[PDB]
C-alpha cells in the first residue's frame, strides 16, 4: 500500500475520505493538539522518512516559529512537489492585516466548505499519480465526498442569507475565521489576532467589549482548544452569551460529535447559523 504521512487531522480524516483502505496512513498532530510549535516525535520522524507521499496545510500553519515541517522534511530529505504537497494550493489566499507576502498567509482556510473541497481534490490527484492503478476509485469518492461537502456548503449559506444583518457577526476569542467569513458573509469579530504573544489581556477584551456594545450580535462563541476565561469575560460585560464551542483546528475524538471534517464543519455550521439566528 501507499505509505502516506498527514499532518493533522483534519488533512488525515479527508485523506481517508478518498483513500479508503487503499493506503498506510499516519498522522502527525493528534486530535486536538496545536500544530503551532508541535513538536514531532520519532515515529513521525521514522513514518515521515518511509512516506511515499506527505501532505502538510502549507500557507504557514506548520512552517512558522520553530518550523517544525521544515526541519522534518529536510532531515528526511523528502522533497517539495514530489513526496510532499500543500494541500491549500489553489486557495483564495487571506493575508495578515490584508499584506500580501510570503509568510503573512492566514493558514485557516479549511473553516471554509469550498476550500475543504480544493484539500480533497489536491489530495485525490496526488494519490492517483503516486497509484495510477487505484485512479478510478479515488476519482469516484472524491466526487462522492466533495458533493457531500458542497451540499452542506450550499444549505448553510442559504441559512445564513436570511440571518437579519445586524446579527450577523462570527465572535471567537482568536481571529481564525476569516477564510469561514469570507465564503459565509458573517463578519470577524475576536479578542486578538492571530499570532499574538499575549492573549486575552484586560485590554483585548474591553476593546472587544466596547465594539460589540454597538451591535445587535446575539450570540458569541468559544473555541473548544482555548482558554475560555477571556470570552467568558466578554460575555459577562457585554450581556451577550455563549451559544457554542467550536472547532478551529481540529476534529473531535473517535465516537463524538465532529470525529471527521464533516462532521466538524456540520458541527460549526449549525451551531452559528442557530446561534446568529436569536
Amino acid at each position: 500500500k501507499l505509505k502516506v504521512v498527514a499532518t493533522n487531522s483534519i488533512i488525515a480524516d479527508i485523506t481517508k475520505n478518498i483513500a479508503g483502505d487503499k493506503i498506510d496512513l499516519h498522522s502527525i498532530v493528534p486530535i486536538g493538539q496545536d500544530p503551532h510549535e508541535y513538536e514531532p516525535l520519532p515515529e513521525d520522524v521514522k513514518k515521515t522518512s518511509e512516506a511515499d507521499l506527505i501532505f502538510y496545510n502549507g500557507i504557514n500553519l506548520e512552517t512558522g516559529g520553530n518550523a517544525w515541517f521544515t526541519k522534518l522534511v529536510e532531515n528526511a530529505k523528502k522533497t517539495e512537489n514530489k513526496d510532499y504537497f500543500a494541500v491549500s494550493d489553489g486557495v483564495d489566499v487571506i493575508y495578515l492585516e490584508g499584506q500580501n507576502e510570503k509568510g503573512k498567509e492566514d493558514p485557516h482556510a479549511w473553516l471554509n466548505l469550498e476550500n475543504g473541497i480544493i484539500f480533497a481534490k489536491n489530495i485525490a490527484k496526488q494519490l492517483s499519480a503516486k497509484d495510477p492503478n487505484n485512479k478510478e476509485f479515488y476519482e469516484k469518492n472524491l466526487k462522492e465526498y466533495t458533493d457531500k461537502l458542497d451540499k452542506l456548503d450550499k444549505e448553510s449559506k442559504d441559512k445564513f442569507n436570511k440571518i437579519p444583518a445586524e446579527k450577523k457577526l462570527i465572535v471567537t476569542s482568536e481571529g481564525a475565521f476569516k477564510y469561514f467569513s469570507k465564503a459565509y458573509g458573517v463578519p470577524s469579530a475576536y479578542i486578538w489576532e492571530i499570532n499574538t504573544e499575549e492573549e486575552g489581556t484586560p485590554e483585548q477584551i474591553k476593546t472587544l467589549v466596547e465594539k460589540l456594545r454597538q451591535t445587535k450580535v446575539p450570540s458569541l462563541f468559544v473555541e473548544s482548544s482555548v482558554d475560555d476565561r477571556p470570552m467568558k469575560t466578554v460575555s459577562q460585560d457585554t450581556n451577550i452569551p455563549i451559544y457554542a464551542q467550536i472547532f478551529t483546528n481540529s476534529i473531535a475524538e473517535q465516537g463524538k460529535e465532529g470525529d471527521s471534517y464533516y462532521s466538524m464543519m456540520k458541527y460549526n455550521l449549525d451551531k452559528i447559523a442557530e446561534g446568529l439566528a436569536k
